[PDB]
């Protein structure tokens, strides 16, 4: 929907934080890095574009290269790429069930949304799960050892840049 930035839904009580400042203050308290990058830079032929060429991908990484350098140097990341998921993706179901289950990782999990939507569900330090619902222009870093899972929204499609330390730190520890 129409949200500009990320919003939070707390799990048991169902309450919502939507104000910009409170959202980022809240994520700060949970160790979740949040940044808003200037998505208006993205060329329009790359907006809501889900069948991505090798060229389209390289271009996407070219446009946010500065923002990537800054976050990769501030936080110690090394490599990056682009993935897209949609209803048309073969094995969608059999892929998603890997990130729909609660897992953690031994490195941070960093994603920047370019198109579509996602929801990260993160176990807060007080034991309660909260959602971060992401809009394009949203970069989130989910800290090492934090139990979480991932879900698409009802449009079942997302395009993202993944930033990682090593390929080997991507594994779900269930």
């Amino acid at each position: 929907g129409a949200a500009a930035m990320a919003q939070i839904r707390i799990h048991e009580v169902n309450t919502r934080i939507e104000n910009e400042v409170k959202v980022s203050k809240f994520l700060q308290e949970e160790g979740v890095l949040y940044e808003k990058w200037n998505i208006s830079k993205l060329p329009p032929h790359l907006n809501e574009n889900y069948s991505l060429t090798d060229e389209n991908k390289a271009e996407i990484l070219a446009v946010f290269s500065k923002e990537i350098a800054d976050v990769s140097a501030r936080r110690g990341y090394k490599a990056h790429d682009v993935i897209s998921l949609s209803n048309s993706t073969p094995n969608l179901d059999e892929l998603l069930i890997n990130f729909q289950k609660e897992h953690h990782h031994t490195d941070d999990e960093v994603r920047f949304i370019v198109s579509g939507h996602g929801i990260f569900a993160i176990e807060g330090k007080d034991g309660t799960f909260f959602d971060v619902e992401l809009e394009p222009g949203d970069l989130i870093s989910v800290p090492e050892n934090a139990r979480h899972y991932f879900t698409l929204q009802d449009d079942r499609q997302v395009v993202a840049i993944r930033i990682f330390v090593t390929t080997e730190g991507w594994v779900p520890i269930y």
